[PDB]
């Protein structure tokens, strides 16, 4: 017998539950062979991966459809080699090449990240008694900035946005001098401040994925008020 390609390709989203079907690709003569339906397809433990065999099965040998047999995780392993074997009741093998496909499995983390992430404080300062004209908007140091942690969701149009808000502070009159734009965490003074009533303040700031499943970072932003002088 004789399969039909020289190779076979396949791909998967780590989120795929067990039993799903994986490939389906020697379905109309694509497979090994005039057919006779009397060729059947088992897989084979790889040397080179040993794992492809217990992670992949094929339950109908006359079909040849691979199954997912375990979870997949994409920051973990990324390619399999599964041999395949197909025997005629009247052998030879073939590598399939599965790759795994990144899912929405994590959130954001905010920049820069320094191994996971310290913990990051993001600095500002604002000048007392200036008008927000003046001073908007607010620098922040370093940037506030989040991606998702999913370095390659396929395609872009998957991807999520995210939006950035203001979690808690203290003190608690935060939300009278400060606003962040949802989508670019762009930070605007509402009112001018002064520092004989207001010194800092501490505010934590959520980045959450928009697609239903949040999955959100925290980080810190200090805002010191200065002095004029
Ligand atoms: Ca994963
Ligand atoms: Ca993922
Ligand atoms: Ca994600």
């Amino acid at each position: 017998p004789t399969f039909k390609h020289e190779s076979y390709y396949a791909t998967v989203n780590e989120l795929t539950p067990v039993g799903t079907t994986i490939f389906t690709g020697f379905s109309g003569d694509n497979g090994a062979t005039g057919p006779n339906g009397q060729i059947e397809y088992v897989i084979q433990y790889n040397p080179d991966d040993p794992t492809s065999n217990d992670t992949f099965e094929i339950p109908l040998m006359l079909t040849g459809n691979i199954v997912l047999r375990k979870r997949l995780n994409y920051e973990d392993k990324t390619r399999y080699f599964v041999i395949i074997q197909a025997n005629d009741r009247a052998t030879t093998t073939t590598t399939l090449t599965v790759d795994v496909l990144d899912g929405d499995d994590l959130g954001p983390m905010f920049l820069p990240c320094v191994l996971d992430c310290r913990p990051l404080t993001y600095q500002a300062a604002i000048p007392e008694l200036r008008t927000p004209e003046e001073l908007n908007p607010i620098i922040v140091t370093p940037p506030i900035q989040a991606i998702d942690q999913d370095r390659n969701i396929q395609p872009p149009s998957d991807r999520p946005g995210i939006l950035y808000s203001i979690l808690v502070g203290t003190p608690e009159d935060y939300p009278r001098f400060f606003h962040m734009h949802p989508r670019t965490a762009e930070l605007s003074l509402l009112e001018p401040v002064n520092r004989d009533f207001h010194q800092k303040f501490d505010l934590v700031i959520k980045a959450e994925q928009d697609n239903g499943h949040p999955l959100p970072a925290f980080a810190g932003l200090h805002i010191e008020i200065l002095d004029e002088n």
